[PDB]
């Protein structure tokens, strides 16, 4: 009885926007405490409840639950207004009291208005300089972790702090940055206002992080639910660098993030889309520029939501799954967006790439070769019919419980649920 | 199914707890010896039969001949300093190392420029605020901070396409210099020396996550991985911002290596009998007096190779206890016991006061930590020399109490106690 509880986690199994906001959204209807361990906005959740859309970003999908605590751990970089500006967004959609039952971790870190600013401008430049950039969402977060790892960012703790030691911190940092791109502009007397009353505003929801998750862990059995941001292969260390963003999306972002210990992780649920999508730049075998990429782009709504730019679509890919499975050890999956498939006569799934017709032994690390391999498909047999009002596994059309098989059996996770619908009842439980 | 465990060493206070000696006495019978995080900013010695060696890079079961040193995605190289450690060792008997060390090919590079920009930021913190962290120099926190901002360079990218590769890394070094217009940077000389480096190194070179996930999944092994630098030097949880640039804590071990949770076995923690930090930064129990001078005298507190003299203060349980909730520890290796051979009281730290009342917790703000007042528990002393302690029963009654009360304050069981540099110089309890 020495270890605590174990924390359920719900993280990405390609390039982000699987669907991790509708899995967790669905595991917190009872959990006592939802929680973000890494990333910052530049991630996108959606959840959808009783004919309402909701749109998170900073905030943990779980902070829809009344009775249940939302926190945001240490390893979240934080953009105040960003925060607050999401806050009020679902104000106006009939979120009450949520200050009340959200708790933020000291110890993240803050994106300032000029890390975001510098993020803009690095990939301009990056864009004018090698004719390619990296494809990031510009919201500051590679520059705060990279503020971070420098140990010259700032944190929550600072802010409340005596904010004289922490205006002298602030100007620091944005010399240095202004340094960095003399044609950066900061108005570090505005911003620093503004910051004296995002202070007094997120004071009253601010805690130690690692005591409050301790005690939540050792104490009377509590159900905690960790809520990955973005996806296996976007980590930092192990997706497809440097078209990744800048945090570890991976099982050990929840430790780090957290700070808690292996022995307070239970299952670990891997979201996988049924097709697969990326928004960025980067490597994407089975991408499918024609009539199947439209196909799923439209019938997927893959597209930005404020920005409307439609992402990259294409067919499954194994080789990307069991890859990332390797790194986060999933327990069981969340197969998502299965009824977009129902109107193809053939699916086609990517098992394994190929150089010189011979079948490479893993994923490559050096990014480059993901642009020269051939992907091997197989291609299934599709159900033809309208999946998005099943419930139970009977409800299924043959081929489409044969597609679920195919995933189980060749990433040798079992699939727990099925998703085929935006909404929280567009569900299958299967176990 | 799952696959087997690995073993944990992790730091639990400062650094320099003895993490070296436990690893090299647990890679006795470990078929693989790893490091996950940092880079040779970190040090640790190993002494076996009348030989003293200071590893850096290379991971402490490079000694063993019959296992297998891997260095994870985690740590960032610097090829100069890696070779010039392989080199100062093989003076010492290290042979055919290369053999049997194994990179991970998703590791990031530490570049020369790095360490320049390293001392560079350090020198500039101490003419403004007359105050800086007290980096080893080496660059870690700048190579750290090119690979959060997805610009630094990776073993796999120095073995592939070199024009690609020389093109990156000349933006790089621009990038660098704006930083600092007073940085050099002799972009065909380094580039040239990485050249040679590359293939030096390439056949050492493998796929991590792979490796790894075999090595875990095929016939039963054992795996060891090392912790560098230490819980309260964690990038997230220690005394930021003076703390290393990496997850010194546990959770690195799975975003340095590529592993699960579930493939992670004991975690050790190492801590010394008392309490040492370098560099600058609140240090609580922090002895400056007659007992300091004592403990750093009698524990050869000094730069192992940075050439600075540690700070020194009594044990110090509420840092034990935060790096214990972060890291999970299964067991702990109580270090240079032998330290305490000649006092005749031992204070161990047990609570911060601030402003005559406990806090409940170990602050975020490390500035607080520098006007708290430390709560003692004083112990006897045993004043009796155990260096040549090899059992339990060979330590003097009080001698016992304290590792008891460590055990004890700690709810996590002593392992092993160290008496003596040497690696016979260990008491296994459990
Ligand atoms: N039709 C359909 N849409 C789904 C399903 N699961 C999720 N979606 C939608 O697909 C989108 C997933 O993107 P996003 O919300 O960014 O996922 P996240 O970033 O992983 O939380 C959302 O708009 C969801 O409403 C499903 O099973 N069927
Ligand atoms: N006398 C004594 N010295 C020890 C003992 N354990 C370790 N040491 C020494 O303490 C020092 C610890 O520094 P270091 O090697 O940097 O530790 P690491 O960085 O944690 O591997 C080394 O010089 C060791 O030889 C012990 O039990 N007794
Ligand atoms: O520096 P960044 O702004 O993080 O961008 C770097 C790279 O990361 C990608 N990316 C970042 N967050 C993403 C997301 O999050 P969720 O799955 O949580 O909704 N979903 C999809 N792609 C995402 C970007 O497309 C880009 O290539
Ligand atoms: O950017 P860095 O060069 O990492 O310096 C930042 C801070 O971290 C400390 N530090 C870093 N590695 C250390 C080490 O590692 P081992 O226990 O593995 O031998 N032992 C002790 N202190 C160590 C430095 O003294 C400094 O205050
Ligand atoms: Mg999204
Ligand atoms: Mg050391």
């Amino acid at each position: 009885a020495a270890t605590g509880s174990r924390v359920t986690v719900v993280l990405g199994a390609q390039w982000g926007d699987e669907g991790k906001g509708k899995v967790v959204d669905l595991l917190a209807t009872d959990a006592d405490i939802v929680s973000r361990c890494q990333g910052g906005n530049n991630a996108g959740h959606t959840v959808v409840v009783d004919g309402k859309e909701y749109d998170f970003h900073l905030l943990p999908s779980g902070i829809i639950n009344t009775k249940a605590v939302s926190f945001i751990g240490n390893g979240v970089v934080i953009h105040l207004p960003g925060l607050f500006e999401e806050a009020e967004k679902n104000e106006k959609k009939g979120l009450k009291d949520w200050e009340k039952r959200l708790i933020i971790s000291d110890r993240a870190h803050l994106v300032f208005d000029f890390h975001q600013a510098v993020d803009g401008l690095q990939e301009v430049q990056r864009q004018a300089q090698e004719g390619k950039n990296i494809g990031t969402t510009k919201k500051g977060i590679g520059p705060t972790y990279s503020s971070k790892a420098a140990r010259t960012g700032l944190r929550i703790c600072d802010l409340l702090s005596d904010f004289d030691e922490f205006s002298a911190r602030f100007k620091n940092l944005a010399h240095q940055h202004q340094s960095m791109f003399p044609t950066l502009e900061i108005d570090v007397e505005g911003q620093l206002k503004r910051l004296k009353g995002f202070a007094e505003r997120i004071r009253p929801m601010v805690r130690d992080g690692v005591y409050f998750m301790y005690e939540a862990l050792h104490g009377p059995p509590k159900k905690v639910l960790v809520e990955g941001a973005n996806a296996a292969l976007l980590d930092i260390d192990f997706g497809t660098y440097p078209f990744v963003t800048s945090s570890n999306c991976t099982v050990g972002g929840v430790c780090t993030g957290l700070g808690i210990p292996p022995q307070n992780i239970g299952d670990v649920y891997g979201v996988v889309k049924a097709y697969t999508t990326r928004v960025g730049i980067g490597a994407f075998p089975t991408e499918q520029i024609n009539e199947i990429g439209d196909l799923l782009q439209n019938r997927g709504h893959e597209w930005g939501v404020t920005t409307g730019r439609k992402r990259r679509c294409g067919w499954l890919d194994l080789m990307i799954l069991r890859y990332a499975h390797m790194v986060n050890g999933f327990t069981a999956l969340a197969l998502t967006k299965l009824d977009i498939l129902d109107v193809l006569s053939e699916i086609k799934v990517g098992i394994s790439y190929k150089l010189n017709g011979k079948r490479i032994p893993y994923f490559p690390a050096n990014q480059e070769i993901l642009q020269k391999v051939e992907v091997e498909y197989e291609t299934l047999p599709g159900w033809k019919a309208d999946t998005t009002g099943a419930r139970k596994w009977e409800d299924l059309p043959p081929q489409a419980q044969s597609y679920v098989r195919f995933v189980e059996n060749h990433m040798g996770v079992a699939v727990k649920w099925v998703g085929v619908g935006k909404s929280r009842e567009s569900m299958i439980q299967l176990f």
